[PDB]
């Protein structure tokens, strides 16, 4: 229930944004916790409900369990399968207001603040354009790093 | 848990705001339900954290109980009084991110939008200056009716 204390309430915006310089994993499944800024990142080859469900469990084993999961309406989140992975988990799931207008804006700053930092590390390693196959799960967890941990 | 379906969660904002129009009970406890954002509005003499559960008792006979409510760190939301109201209530509460910017932007604008349509309806009732007391109930349940109600 209480969000610890008086602390922010443990809730996720999840998303899922293109990102060809990661292909052929070029789907990235970004979570930002909502009450930390905290951002979980992982490639997949194809955007399924499936994905979405190993990105969460991968999100799950890094920031603990979330008591809510904000995400759009896209069929890989609203599926029976994916609605019952997260009832399996005890995880409550909105798409929230229907014509919202978009409500989640820190997912999206959290996909841009991504792309950027992959290119600008990619760019560093001279990948100009996609990363080799082989360099793309350090170069990814470094982007993850880089906007996670911050020595201050 | 789930918010209904993949509908909004249940989560309010509740704040006081300062209006001597309706002196002497010019503190007026507004909450904003999240989801529909529609608004409850009640008068008090003092800023209290009793005044507060008075408030939160009405919102609960209006709007429902709520899963969460989101506050400032004001001491009638962190005296040990509303915290065990509200854990009297199942009511999770959190004050959020401390140095949250500001997180309860939908309050604010809430605190805005009531004040003005009470100086409107004040002023179309010939009350320039405070309401007198006798007319304020009614002219506080008019305006959180045209707020709220959009015969549309």
């Amino acid at each position: 229930r209480e969000p610890r204390g008086l602390g922010p309430l443990q809730i996720w915006q999840t998303d899922f944004t293109l990102e060809p310089r990661m292909a052929p994993r070029s789907w990235l499944a970004v979570t930002v916790d909502t009450a930390s800024s905290a951002i979980v990142v992982t490639q997949h080859g194809r955007v399924t409900s499936v994905a979405a469900q190993h990105h969460w469990a991968t999100a799950i084993a890094v920031l603990g369990r979330p008591k809510a999961i904000k995400t759009d309406n896209g069929s890989c989140f609203t599926s029976k399968s994916t609605r019952e992975w997260l009832a399996r988990w005890g995880i409550a799931h909105t798409t929230g207001i229907p014509g919202n207008s978009q409500g989640q804006a820190m997912v999206e700053r959290a996909n841009r603040l991504l792309k950027d930092k992959i290119r600008v590390l990619a760019e560093g390693d001279g990948f100009m354009k996609r990363i080799p196959t082989s360099k793309q799960g350090e170069l990814l967890a470094k982007a993850m790093y880089a906007l996670n941990h911050f020595e201050r």
